RNA sequence: UCAGGGAACUGAAACAUCUCAGUACCUGAAGGAGAAGAAAGAGAAUUCGAUUCCGUUAGUAGCGGCGAGCGAACCCGGAU
RNA sequence: UGUUAUGGCGUGCCUAUUGAAGCAUGAGCCGGCGACUUAGACCUGACGUGCGAGCUUAAGUUGAAAAACGGAGGCGGAGC
RNA sequence: AACCGAACCUGGAGAUAGCUAGUUCUCCCCGAAAUGUAUUGAGGUACAGCCUCGGAUGUUGACCAUGUCCUGUAGAGCACUCACAAGGCUAAAACCUUAUGAAACUCCGAAGGGGCACGCGUUUAGUCCGGGAGUGAGGCUGCGAGAGCUAACUUCCGUAGCCGAGAGGGAAACAACCCAGACCAUCAGCUAAGGUCCCUAAAUGAUCGCUCAGUGGUUAAGGAUGUGUCGUCGCAUAGACAGCCAGGAGGUUGGCUUAGAAGCAGCCACCCUUCAAAGAGUGCGUAAUAGCUCACUGGUCGAGUGACGAUGCGCCGAAAAUGAUCGGGGCUCAAGUGAUCUACCGAAGCUAUGGAUUCAACUCGCGAAGCGAGUUGUCUGGUAGGGGAGCGUUCAGUCCGCGGAGAAGCCAUACCGGAAGGAGUGGUGGAGCCGACUGAAGUGCGGAUGCCGGCAUGAGU
RNA sequence: UCCCAAAAUGUAACGGAGGCGCCCAAAGGUCACCUCAAGACGGUUGGAAAUCGUCUGUAGAGCGCAAAGGUAGAAGGUGGCUUGACUGCGAGACUGACACGUCGAGCAGGGAGGAAACUCGGGCUUAGUGAACCGGUGGUACCGUGUGGAAGGGCCAUCGAUCAACGGAUAAAAGUUACCCCGGGGAUAACAGGCUGAUCUCCCCCGAGAGUCCAUAUCGGCGGGGAGGUUUGGCACCUCGAUGUCGGCUCGUCGCAUCCUGGGGCUGAAGAAGGUCCCAAGGGUUGGGCUGUUCGCCCAUUAAAGCGGCACGCGAGCUG
RNA sequence: CACCCCCGUGCCCAUAGCACUGUGGAACCACCCCACCCCAUGCCGAACUGGGUCGUGAAACACAGCAGCGCCAAUGAUACUCGGACCGCAGGGUCCCGGAAAAGUCGGUCAGCGCGGGGGUU
């Protein structure tokens, strides 16, 4: 998987909020090649609706 | 400075004890200073040895609706 | 730099508030005055200095266009 | 002795004031709370929760996954408790068939949630000791409940988000809604939400439709041959529907009831006969009559017609007080609306170039850490509060000095520094005075119906 | 203790229901044993249940009280013997801001019941409680201000508390102020405005039925759908360093759910006079008696003598 | 576990329970018999208990048949819901994404698995 932020955190449950800084993202707009194992699936899925999942 | 008489606000988050204080104030007497003073004492060593003042002991002993809070003296150092 | 025309944008300040342009408070304008300090050998901690398993003096004393002396006493040092 | 439910002056006295007001220089780092429990407590205190700073530990924190255990709401169900509908049955209860409702019912029962382990993963916190706090009036919205008229910018809890302490774009305007979290500079760029006739930036864009209402741009029960699209009967050139000429029956004023009611106030039925036909009957009408047409029948024409379901858009139902409107202009030859595609505008978001700050690792300078600089990365909204570095004012000690060809103070200015602030030059002035290090402070102001003083407005009233 | 509480815990309200401030020498410890409610059939005073008997019987009963969970291989129901309804402790946890609170293996001393394993530091559990201060009683020998005693004190145990406004301001305590005073608050009221609309006002839907006959000329049971914001209120948002309050008088102006004039449909409209609904606010809408009145009642007239809004319009305009 | 059955005791603890029916007897079990006292029923040795045949298998029991009742219980579609995204003034409602019941239906079964002792296969 593939992952950028495109939706800000602000107005988002903590979760999100927490995915979002776990999975490492700072800025909307910000990207980073990502892991394909369950854990890191479910970080991905979890706040998928903010996230442009590549492929 | 001593003496005769002597508050309340206030504290204790109320209040009557207690606190504020024997302070504030009134009055009497006095001096340059007073007051105190030569032991029917303090202390626990069979010790010190008139009075007063500073240090300390001690915020200890203790007092207290044992609450708020109040608070010694001996010893020891020094003025004399 | 000053002044100005036209355009865009634009809800004094403070206080008190859940919320102030607010038809909520304060204030005519300027100048000057105007508010977290001082003390206690008090407690508690940060930083720093001197000594360091030891560390300090208080009152006073004598000198002072200067500061030494002064261990009475206090703090470490055994707890329950 | 010009304001007596207790005179006036001085004093205790800076009474107390858990209340109100005020609280003065700068830049930088983090950054709340409006909760729980207790309180003669409820606009106040204590403790904890939440902030900060230091020290320690130094990944235990975060998220997401897998595994395992626990929970009974939603739903459901009716096997118990209580309630409840049709019937049977029986000498009403239980019993049986059919049928139901439950916050305080449950035979059942998710989603989700929570504890613990591990991390198979990616993160970046946590915890413990100690100094300093502030906060203990919250608010709206969604979702789940109670309270309340399933009223309220209502009230009380749960839970998420934002405001509070949050600027920027959007929603005309507008705390909290939507998109987004502002280190500083830049006439640079791509986007979010929202938008692209003109008032403002951008397609009066493209394709297939919908509504004529200005719906759009203030509601409903309900009403209607207003349109669009799907479904059902239906009834039918062997010539219907609507229209037209003509007909219309005999029993029977059908029996019943009535003061009577003869197809038509109300009980009972709704059969017979002829026929091509004509039903004891539509509605109107009288005191019943009567009269007027219908269903059933033929010609004349010649193609469809008729009636319920649904849905899409729209019409009526839709009356309030200063003067109207969708923000306006104006819009149907769409700037309205359903679906679809693409381009552009659009924030202080993301990007570009430049620079500063924060923390960290990497370098060296240094005899030490500590601190400076240099890199790389990182950070940099902010109210109460905590932490850091500094500016300025007087006084004092010390250093270098300065001044009548002229000090301080005053006045002007396009310079300097990251700020507090500093300097240069000129004018005024007429005598004391800068800069630097260190020390002490009655040390910095717009607020206090502040204090003293000066001068304004009302007004030449 | 139930429900609310949104399947962990926790969680408010002057939200919905209900109990406690005890009780038991045995309703305890232990050791044995029995097992319920209830229906049916059949049986004596009985006759409804109840006593006896026989089948069925997850218990639909019981458990001292309120409920919930729990429970028959018993915590349910009898009898024997005992006292643990004990002392000295207490690993480890639950729970609380603290203070309290709860559960608890194991150790010792001594015991109780059982043949024995073993069980026993109160009762199936969850309410039956109250700091500390001051004092009472039994015990103990720790202090005891020169010494030894003694008073007194301390340590153990234990009694006294609707201090239930039940974390309790004192040993000891009620009302009044329109004679009032100060500090504050729009944190919270009365006026008005705002939000809401139960209530109030008006409109529409259905049509039983009244209307000789005929539901709709009129009127409309029961029940339903909306509007207005003029009532009484609910809420409590600005205002308590002041938004003057009822009525009148003066001045007006606006809405229309029109009182009168104007135009119409239907009528159960002969004409005259009315009724009713539709359209329509241009203008007009009298003077008095009673009452502060607003209202309303009445006199005498009128085409009519409308209903509301504007801080229940208008006090820096007057009245009072 | 050579084949069987019987008795005791487990795991499991209703898809292993009930009922209706049949099988078993002198190995085992039970009924049955007497029981003064050991010990005993708040009256009854019914039950506890002591001493034993015969007789029986009727009862109780064991086993076997059966599924009429129980108990078990799919799938499919639905209820509901974590997450995302919308509607209606409101009561309420919807789309996309996973999770996913309860009831009912199909059908499922009257267990299965141990240890030990007894007696049989004339
Ligand atoms: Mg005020
Ligand atoms: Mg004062
Ligand atoms: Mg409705
Ligand atoms: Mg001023
Ligand atoms: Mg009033
Ligand atoms: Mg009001
Ligand atoms: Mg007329
Ligand atoms: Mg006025
Ligand atoms: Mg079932
Ligand atoms: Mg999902
Ligand atoms: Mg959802
Ligand atoms: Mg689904």
């Amino acid at each position: 998987m593939k992952i950028k932020l495109v939706r800000s955190v602000i107005g988002r449950p903590g979760n999100q909020v927490k995915t979002v800084q776990a999975l490492g993202l700072r800025k909307i707009g910000d990207s980073r090649e990502v892991s394909d194992t369950p854990a890191v699936r479910g970080m991905v899925k979890t706040v998928k609706h903010l996230l442009e999942v590549q492929e």
